[PDB]
């Protein structure tokens, strides 16, 4: 049988294949940070040749952030499948066993390769870029809200009907010998939104700022002004607190005039992930925007 | 016919750009020109231009102006229709839902496409909004949002999509009724207290307590919360991850802010589902408030009003458990 | 503690590829020791079958049981198959004269499976059946942490444990650890209906015909040939019908048969022909209501008023 | 500009199309889409196949059965040029009639080459949808058409399409289905399952000797006992029987509660009843064997 290594990183999930298990760290994913991300990726890139595929048990809270980061830093072309649980393992009707079950299936399937980093939840294979946590409590919380799942799992078989075109081998981000990430913060937009948050990050000389805008990534006037001065003086990506849909160019915001970057379908967390890595290679908004159109 | 007062605030309903191209500005078209875009209203007898702005610049002053209109002119009309930007309609609609002391159907409506666009959605939406406002069965339902042929309540309505004309959805509890042929089959009503049942009286308020929102994500910086605390904000909402949790940095500063009096509400960046008590965070232990089903923008609204009557974390927790 | 009586009909929840309705009611209770902390659970095995074989006789039995024993218990939970629960639940919603909570629950995964969903479903069903806030909402279905109304709950997905959704108007409340009730159904239900099945041992014959391109009209004609009392059309779009099928139902309606227009399109109302528009009711739910109406009238005009209920 | 042929089945009104393409109109038929049928399909496919010349096609169609025509054309059109279907949920007389911008975007999609080699497409309310998974979800909503199982191929903004997906099942040029030489399609009907379901509708189709029957089963393609009894005898008389589901989302899978291979049934996978009918009709043009039909249903 193929050999699949389970990498455990935390999450309620604790709190066909020849399966080996290693625990890298054990944290709530709400405390997820650059160091675990750099450690997790360096682990998988180092042990790529040593196994047939990886399954990663993780907290569901920032699962979408980790999955996107690995989707952009994993150079291992072998399947990397992320998995978690919404109910505790000791609790009744614990969902984790069959989730992890399905993840090993996904990681064992030879058809799964070259689909990037995947997330497997509730009988479904989700792509790392579009997966998001939809609901605070549901076991079916994970969804690709914009483009949808890649496949469904039944009786150990996967009917793959999609593959993402936007990852893994094909990305230029190499964090192998990197021990820090650029600083990227996220500011929320709302009625009468305060600029205090964005002013705080700019004054700290943050490399980047993501805007959790309203609608098509729009900003409150105070915020927009301040981010306009920062971008023109800090990288600023426009994303949206809106859970679904692209933050587009050519709507109500001339980004060129302002040197903003429209985040596309990337939500504020995922936009942050991509902005962080883009700032390891360039700081020009005109250049970054090209990165955001391909990843 | 019923008398419906249309209060205009701006919005992509009142915005223009060419019909093809997608660049456009909002809070352009004056109300009077929107009335004319919908010849088929003489349903009701159409009005006032309060502001003409993109709803992304919506703020307490416009909120307070809106509430003061509706309550003072309640007896002079049969119901109101508020033309608004889609971006914060869920916020405005919730504030009015907590502050309007009238019964008249207060129905908010917007458009995802500019009025100059091809197949602009605003004319027929505004039609159904008037329809909604004119049907008195809409009375006693709180502040409503009528979008894409659907009637939604101000508490649960939220913007699901950045571009879809079907963008608005009551994701957690669902719509109140659907509109066909100028007729509404209402099958629900919201259970939380709204409008006339709220303990909030804005008649003598010209400004709201200061409440900001901090976002949560991996490795999150705590400088925004430290900035809001240092700024003496009355309330802070965290758009937490999952069931309202915080990154260690952010939880640290808010732990200290809450202990020295700041209202701290735990909500979720997660668009649907409740941020509940007794999960991973013991709210009674750090004097916090779980926001329940209220998303962060809506949680801000409730904490702002709550801070007009009380600064007790036990007391706020029930305001959030009741509205 | 409250007395909750569990009425079992089968389902995957009681099943063990897999077979439905193998396990008995005491074993669905056994499997969750925690129910001892919440209610005094008693059980009755009404039938033990896959809900794809659910039928009128079982419907009539359930309604009479719930109606007769309403004064013997504090609330009922019905363990049931997920395939037709949306029908049974809506049937009970209109025929139960009991005001006490009547809660339906099921499983998408067998009792034998990894991550079997029935235990926590059945627990949450008993909680709901025990909560005083649940009474007077009509018949409820509790699946995957949520209280759903019998009228609007429908099965949205073929395999998901979260399949059940009130797709048009949404859930009534959410269950965590004790229910956040924020909605209540406005159409009339339970003790508020004009339908009395107590002394009925058969129901009027109602069938369903599907519409699609090139649709054959032989299925509609077969139901016409059988003198079926009612025909629901699973139409396309907003209750539209293929030409040949529309012709046959025109003849069926003209010779006395009730014809309700519904839609195969899973969401939204089929709107208001001397036909009956089903409104938001999908074909199977439209079927149950049309069945009941034909116990009180066969007037299409009065039948449409029933559907506006 | 590319030459786009708009084939109408049910203009000067949108002048902004002419900013994107050189329109040819042509009235293939004049029908309500609830009356869509095999003959319009055979004509549509043969028309497109012969005129494949042009740079792309746009097909204006009623929304009610568009998902059937889209899938049928998805499997029988041999042209690799973009074939885009579009309709309106609101009449053109309405206040906010959606047809103009839909038609606009359909021409945009059809004129874009990135659209080629994605099969037959459906463009409705700002979205590029694949012919296989696209389905009509809501009775009146303008946002009704959506790919519920696997999702949209791209979104249209400002007359530009961000394609991020393509369907993996074989379509168009990779299919063995050639309707060019057919003047009729095999007779395949659909029966619904519900509690107490009557077997009279399915027996009517067996009595008329239909080649194929699709079951809109409950749950994972299950059948009421009466209907199963009937479909079993039909399979026993060489009839093809495909198990689908009235449930709008998810696959009707093998290895659940019905031993397909024992009875000779085919699980439809994610194909819903009307779509399963389209493929079974074409499947019956090449074979009448359940292993081969089931394979075909895992292939398309
Ligand atoms: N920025 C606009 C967007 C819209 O109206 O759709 C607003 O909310 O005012
Ligand atoms: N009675 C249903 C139970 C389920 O599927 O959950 C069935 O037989 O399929």
């Amino acid at each position: 049988l193929p050999n699949i290594t389970i990498l455990a990183t935390g999450g309620t999930i604790a709190g066909i294949a020849n399966v080996k298990g290693e625990q890298v760290v054990n944290i709530g994913s709400q405390d997820m940070n650059d160091n675990v991300w750099l450690t997790l990726a360096k682990k998988i890139n180092t042990d790529c040749d040593k196994t047939d595929g990886f399954v990663i048990t993780h907290g569901t809270d920032t699962m979408e952030e980790t999955a996107y980061f690995l989707d952009l830093t994993v150079k291992c072309d072998k399947p990397v499948v992320m998995v978690g649980a919404m109910r505790p393992s000791t609790s009744m009707s614990a969902d984790g066993p069959f989730n992890l079950y399905n993840a090993v299936v996904t990681a064992a399937d030879k058809a799964s390769a070259n689909r990037g980093v995947l997330v497997v939840m509730n009988d479904t294979v989700l792509d790392g870029r579009d997966v998001t946590k939809t609901n605070t409590t549901d076991v079916a919380t994970f969804k690709s809200v914009n483009y949808g799942p890649l496949g469904y799992i039944h009786n150990g078989k996967i009917d793959y009907q999609r593959t993402p075109a936007r990852h893994t081998s094909d990305t230029p981000f190499d964090v192998s010998k990197l021990n820090e990430l650029p600083k990227v913060g996220i500011v929320y937009n709302y009625a009468n939104a305060s600029d205090l948050p964005a002013k705080a990050l700019v004054d700290a000389g943050y490399d980047g700022i993501v805007s959790a805008g309203v609608g098509n990534g729009n900003l409150y006037k105070s915020v927009f002004d301040t981010l306009a001065t920062a971008a023109k003086t800090t990288a600023v990506v426009r994303s949206s607190r809106v859970p679904t849909g692209a933050t587009t160019q050519d709507a109500e915001v001339d980004d060129a005039k302002y040197g903003f970057v429209a985040s596309g379908t990337l939500n504020p967390q995922k936009a942050r992930v991509l902005l962080q890595l883009a700032l390891t290679q360039t700081k020009d908004p005109q250049q970054i925007q090209q990165i955001f159109n391909q990843y």
